[PDB]
């Protein structure tokens, strides 16, 4: 996209119809927390859910946030083509102004 930041945009983890279970979602945060800390420190992860069946803009992504740009730059390449569920993971940079909000598309 544009300049790198400490966030990471990822796709092909979750499905538009699997973000419903409360006792699965919170495990999936910690699952990725352990894995991505191998390259730095994942500050947090951001998984917008559907609304009672309804789709939202920026659904079906995940964004991850690090505690330095320079660690995220290692992860983003180093974990291109990992499997953060069962599928592939493609990676991308994102912008953090949108990250801290729900400004997803």
């Amino acid at each position: 996209g544009g300049h790198p930041t400490e966030v990471l945009c990822l796709m092909n983890m979750v499905l538009p119809e699997e973000l419903l279970d409360d006792e699965e979602y919170e495990e999936i945060v910690e699952d990725v927390r352990d894995e991505c800390s191998k390259y730095g420190l994942v500050k947090s992860i951001e998984i917008p859910r559907p609304v009672d069946g309804v789709e939202v803009p920026g659904c079906g992504k995940i964004f991850v946030e690090f505690t330095s740009v320079f660690d995220c730059q290692k992860a983003m390449q180093g974990l291109t083509g990992r499997k953060f569920a069962n599928r592939v993971v493609v990676t991308k940079y994102c912008d953090p102004d949108s990250y801290h909000r729900r400004d997803f598309w």
